[PDB]
């Protein structure tokens, strides 16, 4: 039995695949903890790490397994359902089994995808600050024309102060916040002028280590249901620029309410991709 997570139809992500657009040879790279390569419900394809002592289709903290899975769990009689099951699924590890990761390690993921040919970055990881490098780094694979998706963080809201995290905070990164199965945003849910949309990230079901499947919260569950719908968009349009799949992701979203908690509100792949 395969499940499909309620993200899938909410996203109408479905509905694309439904019409037999699945990201077939749309390389995403997933900029994580790594990726269990051996799970039976993905392939990955190729990768780099930049952390000490740990391979790239290895995961010894199973975020970076999830998030994965979410982009593009193989569509099969097991587990679960990618939003974009065909993906070229690429494992760049920066951050360590620990979870965390140095600006240098990730700025040399973001260059190892865009020199790669990567179509889409996730960057499901942020702090409070960036760096002048993780800027040139991203701004870069935007010219150049990946399509870069970040998690907006688990911050929350506190008045009027802006809590959003970098690299979701820069212009060329889209920050994604976090909504439950009742399409309401999630208390966790960072805020501020720089969210663009929102996606699935509470009670995210996914790929997990070892060869299970597992439930977490948090935007790095939002961002990549993003990434994978990024790459339904240019399997059904493939001469589109970076700009204009984002475009088409922020302006179709289905408004929630206001901008500071939802940017533009929850994605739909199903208009985006139309
Ligand atoms: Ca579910
Ligand atoms: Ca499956
Ligand atoms: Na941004």
């Amino acid at each position: 039995a395969q499940t499909v997570p309620y993200g899938i139809p909410l996203i109408k992500a479905d509905k694309v695949q439904a019409q037999g657009f699945k990201g077939a040879n749309v390389k995403v790279a997933v900029l994580d903890t790594g990726i269990q390569a051996s799970h039976p419900d993905l392939n990955v394809v190729g990768g780099a790490s930049f952390v000490a002592g740990e391979a790239y289709n290895t995961d010894g903290n199973g975020h970076g397994t999830h998030v994965a899975g979410t982009v593009a769990a193989l569509d099969n009689t097991t587990g679960v359902l990618g939003v974009a099951p065909s993906v070229s699924l690429y494992a760049v590890k920066v951050l360590n089994s620990s979870g965390s990761g140095s600006y240098s390690g990730i700025v040399s993921g973001i260059e190892w995808a865009t020199t790669n040919g990567m179509d889409v970055i996730n960057m499901s990881l942020g702090g409070a600050s960036g760096s002048t490098a993780m800027k040139q780094a991203v701004d870069n694979a935007y010219a150049r024309g990946v399509v870069v998706v970040a998690a907006a963080g688990n911050s929350g809201s506190s008045g009027s102060t802006n809590t959003i995290g970098y690299p979701a905070k820069y212009d060329s990164v889209i920050a994604v916040g976090a909504v439950d199965s009742n399409s309401n945003r999630a208390s966790f849910s960072s805020v501020g002028a720089e969210l663009e949309v929102m996606a699935p990230g509470a009670g995210v079901y996914s790929t997990y280590p070892t060869n299970t499947y597992a439930t977490l919260n948090g935007t790095s569950m939002a961002s990549p249901h993003v990434a994978g719908a990024a790459a339904l968009i240019l399997s059904k349009h493939p001469n589109l620029s970076a700009s204009q799949v984002r475009n088409r992701l922020s302006s179709t979203a289905t408004y929630l309410g206001s901008s500071f908690y939802y940017g533009k509100g929850l994605i739909n792949v199903e208009a985006a991709a139309q």
